[PDB]
């Protein structure tokens, strides 16, 4: 069948990495260690900062935002945005 030589089954849940052993990916995992930037919104996590920021701006885009002046809660930030520059509108 389609299944003839297999190989590199095991991957790395941190990357796109695999092997032939499992012993290898276990090693291997530990070079991932040190910066483990985890999401505040969800049990994510990410080697980094930059990109986990993004994860947040796709995943738990558009959250509900409590204005932080008038403590105001917007279902869309765009609203919260357009809001404060309204009723919070500066002199500057
Ligand atoms: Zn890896
Ligand atoms: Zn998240
Ligand atoms: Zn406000």
């Amino acid at each position: 069948g389609s299944s003839g030589s297999s190989g590199k089954p095991y991957k790395c849940p941190q990357c796109s990495y695999a092997s032939a052993i499992k012993a290898n990916l276990n090693v291997h995992l530990r070079k991932h260690t040190g910066e483990k930037f985890a999401c505040d919104y969800c049990s994510f996590t990410c080697l980094s900062k930059g990109h986990l920021k993004v994860h947040i701006e796709r995943v738990h885009k558009k959250i509900k935002q409590h204005c932080r002046f008038c403590k105001k809660k917007y279902s869309d930030v765009k609203n919260l945005i357009k809001h404060i520059r309204d009723a919070h509108d500066p002199q500057d």
